[PDB]
């Protein structure tokens, strides 16, 4: 369980995330597709990209990166009471697009490099240590879905 603590120091840096969530969103996307891209062949929709410059232009990418921060946002405001918000989101990530856990191990990845770049003096390694927490929960109640559906782990 992240303490009351860790909760404030991870909300503290997505308030500032917030400022600006399009900008995030599509950094955090084009950082998941380089570093692995087996995950651009999950989406149909972003299949034909082939450049870092291309991913960049992309207006439908962008859009897809506000629609995850928004998904993302909301269940990290629920402090761990997020069993409402997670579960249709388990539920069309094994069942729908087949995304494997690890996958979310690497977008999670994503999320905490792009923080870092944009928010150093707000995303020190107390607050690195509490948001890897917090997507570690996330990655932990997904998984529990996952099994019960009899995808992954
Ligand atoms: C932070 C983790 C993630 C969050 C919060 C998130 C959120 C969303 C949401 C809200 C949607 C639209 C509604 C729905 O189908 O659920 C969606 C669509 C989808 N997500 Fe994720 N997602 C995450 C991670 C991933 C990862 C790692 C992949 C693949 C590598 C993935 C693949 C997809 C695909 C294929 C779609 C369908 C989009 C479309 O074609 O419109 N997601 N995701």
């Amino acid at each position: 369980v992240l303490s009351e603590g860790e909760w404030q120091l991870v909300l503290h840096v997505w308030a500032k995330v917030e400022a600006d969530v399009a900008g995030h969103g599509q950094d955090i996307l084009i950082r998941l597709f380089k570093s692995h891209p087996e995950t651009l062949e999950k989406f149909d929709r972003f299949k034909h990209l082939k450049t870092e410059a291309e991913m960049k232009a992309s207006e439908d990418l962008k859009k897809h990166g506000v629609t995850v921060l928004t998904a993302l946002g909301a269940i990290l405001k629920k402090k761990g009471h997020h069993e409402a918000e997670l579960k249709p989101l388990a539920q069309s990530h094994a069942t729908k697009h087949k995304i494997p856990i690890k996958y979310l191990e690497f977008i999670s990845e994503a999320i905490i490099h792009v923080l870092h770049s944009r928010h150093p003096g707000d995303f020190g390694a107390d607050a690195q240590g509490a948001m890897n927490k917090a997507l570690e929960l996330f990655r932990k109640d997904i998984a529990a879905k996952y099994k019960e559906l009899g995808y992954q782990g």
